[PDB]
DNA sequence: GCGACACAGAAAC
DNA sequence: AGTTTCTGTGTCGC
């Protein structure tokens, strides 16, 4: 009825099938690592300035809550929140060297500008995307957007246990405590130990994120979870670190820059879920039905 | 099958 | 210790 698996941190991972067992909407059961992810593949190299050296990337992302491994399958609900985090490292290179120093594209040397993710749903077996849409906490008291790209600096990625702790957070002593954890505040730092050609000071705002923290997804309410064999869809959640270049042959999406201009989001890396089942809205896919 | 509204119960404070 | 918030899901109706 629910195996438990012992997460990294020490947590649990409670997994349970909905149309077998139902859960309150806020027990701690309802938060879980999902599917682990795997490399797709290195796309542009990037290099620092004057070393020439290849910085050697590596995104690390996980799901904390939406998926179930249930025989065999990690299974997520239309009508559900999931929640897929990621940062990325460098394993080459310690932050507040980076940070100091200036990276290029080796295509030929576009400067890279920032660092930033975005997420993707696809269908698995066609490659097809599918949308994927994001509430605040009102829900639908408040709007809905589909997720955006964050930019990032580099950052371990925080515990199952601190991501669900942060969830929903409004005091303001218990968001000091965690502002360190997911953001870097670029007006506070010395502005005299850095070049006006630093990497920080490329990044698009002040309040930088040290992790991409997608809550509250959902796939679009039209997709359909089933194909007309009625075998189930295989869908896969996908991460892409990128680097944005000001565009003045290889893997990109256009992106809205700060300033207006049309810039561009070139692909470093990509990683994604092994196939997911989404189970629709149908009445026998909740234990109410039995 | 989907948008909207409603109820419920644990978290957050 | 009580109030409000958040989120899984029951239900209506088109």
């Amino acid at each position: 009825v629910i195996l438990t698996q012992l997460n990294e941190d020490g947590t649990t991972s409670n997994y349970f099938d909905k149309r077998k067992l139902k859960i309150a909407p806020r027990s701690t059961l309802q938060f879980k690592v999902g599917p682990p992810f795997e490399l797709v593949r290195d796309y542009c190299p990037v290099v620092e300035s004057h070393t020439g050296r290849t910085l050697d990337l590596r995104i690390i992302p996980r799901i904390d809550r939406g998926f179930d491994h249930i025989d065999e399958e990690w299974v997520g609900y239309k009508r559900n929140y999931f929640t897929l985090v990621s940062t990325f490292e460098t394993a080459n290179c310690d932050l507040d060297t980076f940070l100091k120093s200036s990276f290029d594209l080796l295509v030929g040397r576009l400067r890279v500008q920032y660092f930033a993710i975005k997420i993707k749903a696809k269908n698995d077996d066609d490659d097809t995307e599918i949308n994927l849409v994001q509430h605040t906490a009102k829900r639908d008291k408040g709007p809905q957007f589909c997720p955006s790209v964050c930019p990032l600096v580099p950052s371990p990625l925080p515990k199952h246990q601190t991501i669900r702790e942060a969830s929903n957070v409004r005091n303001i002593t218990k968001m000091k405590k965690y502002d360190s954890t997911f953001y870097l505040h670029r007006d506070h730092v010395n502005y005299e130990e850095y070049g006006v050609d630093s990497l920080l000071f490329s990044y698009p705002e002040d309040s930088i994120q040290k992790v991409a923290r997608y809550e509250r997804v959902q796939f679009a309410s039209s997709i359909s979870v089933k194909k007309p064999s009625q075998q189930n869809k295989h869908f896969s959640l996908h991460v892409i670190l990128g680097a944005v270049v000001d565009p003045d042959g290889i893997p990109y999406d256009e992106l809205a820059l700060k300033n207006g201009s049309k810039g561009m989001f070139v692909y470093l890396q990509e990683m994604k879920t092994p196939p997911l089942i989404i189970r629709g809205r149908s009445p026998s896919n909740y234990a109410s039905s039995q």
